[PDB]
C-alpha cells in the first residue's frame, strides 16, 4: 500500500507488523482493544510499523517502562510520531532531557500540583454537582458535549485565568495535536496556540495575577528569571494536558459503567470503593501513547536501533500487558495490584495526575448519587478514535428521571 514508508535496509523483515496508531485496523471493537492486537500471540516485544513514516513500537510493559527510564538513549527532544510532529514539537518541559528537564519541572509542578488542587476542591465540587442536576431531570444527555468536556475544561480555564468562550478555539487546536483530522499540521496547531498567549503572557508580566499563566511567565528557573519564549512553550503544554487528557478519559469510564450495571451497583452500594475503581478504570481504560528519540545507535533487547530512529512508547499497552496484570480486558474494582504507566514512567511523570484523578472521582460519586441507573441510547453505536491521546466520537446516554434522586 501506499501509505507504507519503505522498510530502512537496517530494520529485520519478521519485525514488521504495520500499525496506525491513529487509525488502527480493530478500532470497531474498541481503541483499547484495537492497541491490544498488538500483544496477541505470535506478535514480538519490539516492533516496526511502516505506517507514519516508519517508527519502532514496544509492545509490552518491561519494553515501555525500560526505555522511559532511559532518557540518554531514548530522547524526550522528538517524543510525537510523525517526525514532523515530533521535530515541531518544543513544549516544555516535555520536549527536554535532565539534567536541562528538571529546573522547568519544578515550576510547572508549583502551578498544578497537590497544593493547587486541593484549593480547587471546592469549586470542582460545585461544578460537577451544578452540571449533573441539570442535566438529572431531562433523563438524557449527549455526555462528551453535556459534561466531559465542560467540567475538566471550565475547570482548567479557571485555574489559567482565561475566559471560557475561547475554549471552542483553544479545543479545536489542541485535539489536531493529538488526533489531527488533516485541516491542520502539528506546526500550525502548535503555531496558532503560540499566537494565542503572546500577549497574554506578555501583559501578565506587566501585571501579575495569582493565575497559573501569571505564574509561570514570572517565575523563576533555578533562581534566574524565565524568558517569555519560554513562558510560551511551558503554558501551552498546560491547555494541553487541560484540555485533551480527562475530557476523554471520563467519556471511557462513563461508557462502560452504563454498559455494566453490575459495575455502577458495586459502587452505588460500597461507595468507599470509588477511588481503586478510580485507579482501575485508569488502567482499564489507559488512552495516551507517545515516545522517544535515539540519541545514538543501540541494541534494545536483541534489535539494532539506530540513530535517529523513532519508537513509540505507547503508555496505553503497560497496564493492559496480562504479563503485568492477568485478565487484564476485565474491570476488576477489587484487583489487588493495579499495575499502569497511564501517567508515564521516568522522570517525566504526568504533573496534571493529582488534578486528574480529582476530577474523576468527584464525577463517579456527584453522578452515581443522583443517576445511579442509566444506559446507552438505544441503537446507539459508539465510535471510538485514535492518537496520542485517544477518545470518544459521541457517548448518548439514556435515564428514566423517576429512578434518580437530589442531594
Ligand atoms: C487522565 C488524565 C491524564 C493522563 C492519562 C495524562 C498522561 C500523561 C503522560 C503519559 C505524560 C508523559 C508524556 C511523556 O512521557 O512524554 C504526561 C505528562 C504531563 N502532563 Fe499529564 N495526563 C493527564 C492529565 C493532565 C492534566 C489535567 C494536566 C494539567 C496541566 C497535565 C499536565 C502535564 C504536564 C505539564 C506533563 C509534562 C511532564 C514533563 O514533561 O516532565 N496532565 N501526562
Ligand atoms: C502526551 C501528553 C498527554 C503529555 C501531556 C499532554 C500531552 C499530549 C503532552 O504532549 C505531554
Ligand atoms: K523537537
Amino acid at each position: 500500500n501506499a501509505n507504507l514508508a519503505p522498510l530502512p535496509p537496517h530494520v529485520p523483515e519478521h519485525l514488521v507488523f504495520d500499525f496506525d496508531m491513529y487509525n488502527p485496523s480493530n478500532l470497531s471493537a474498541g481503541v483499547q482493544e484495537a492497541w491490544a492486537v498488538l500483544q496477541e500471540s505470535n506478535v514480538p516485544d519490539l516492533v516496526w510499523t511502516r505506517c507514519n513514516g516508519g517508527h519502532w513500537i514496544a509492545t509490552r510493559g518491561q519494553l515501555i517502562r525500560e526505555a522511559y527510564e532511559d532518557y540518554r538513549h531514548f530522547s524526550s527532544e522528538c517524543p510525537f510520531i510523525p517526525r514532523e510532529a515530533g521535530e515541531a514539537y518544543d513544549f516544555i518541559p516535555t520536549s527536554m532531557d535532565p539534567p536541562e528537564q528538571r529546573q522547568f519541572r519544578a515550576l510547572a509542578n508549583q502551578v498544578v500540583g497537590m497544593p493547587v488542587v486541593d484549593k480547587l476542591e471546592n469549586r470542582i465540587q460545585e461544578l460537577a454537582c451544578s452540571l449533573i442536576e441539570s442535566l438529572r431531570p431531562q433523563g438524557q444527555c449527549n455526555f462528551t458535549e453535556d459534561y466531559a468536556e465542560p467540567f475538566p475544561i471550565r475547570i482548567f480555564m479557571l485555574l489559567a485565568g482565561l475566559p471560557e468562550e475561547d475554549i471552542p478555539h483553544l479545543k479545536y487546536l489542541t485535539d489536531q495535536m493529538t488526533r489531527p483530522d488533516g485541516s491542520m499540521t502539528f506546526a500550525e496547531a502548535k503555531e496558532a496556540l503560540y499566537d494565542y498567549l503572546i500577549p497574554i503572557i506578555e501583559q501578565r508580566r506587566q501585571k501579575p495575577g495569582t493565575d497559573a499563566i501569571s505564574i509561570v511567565a514570572n517565575g523563576q528557573v533555578n533562581g534566574r528569571p524565565i524568558t517569555s519564549d519560554e513562558a510560551k512553550r511551558m503554558c501551552g503544554l498546560l491547555l494541553v494536558g487541560g484540555l485533551d487528557t480527562v475530557v476523554n478519559f471520563l467519556s471511557f469510564s462513563m461508557e462502560f459503567l452504563a454498559k455494566s450495571p453490575e459495575h455502577r451497583q458495586e459502587l452505588i452500594e460500597r461507595p468507599e470503593r470509588i477511588p481503586a475503581a478510580c485507579e482501575e478504570l485508569l488502567r482499564r481504560f489507559s488512552l495516551v501513547a507517545d515516545g522517544r528519540i535515539l540519541t545514538s545507535d543501540y541494541e534494545f533487547h536483541g534489535v539494532q536501533l539506530k540513530k535517529g530512529d523513532q519508537i513509540l512508547l505507547p503508555q496505553m499497552l503497560s497496564g493492559l500487558d496480562e504479563r503485568e496484570n492477568a485478565a487484564p480486558m476485565h474491570v476488576d474494582f477489587s484487583r489487588q495490584k493495579v499495575s499502569h504507566t497511564t501517567f508515564g514512567h521516568g522522570s517525566h511523570l504526568c504533573l496534571g495526575q493529582h488534578l486528574a484523578r480529582r476530577e474523576i472521582i468527584v464525577t463517579l460519586k456527584e453522578w452515581l448519587t443522583r443517576i445511579p441507573d442509566f444506559s446507552i441510547a438505544p441503537g446507539a453505536q459508539i465510535q471510538h478514535k485514535s492518537g496520542i491521546v485517544s477518545g470518544v466520537q459521541a457517548l448518548p446516554l439514556v435515564w428514566d428521571p423517576a429512578t434518580t434522586k437530589a442531594v
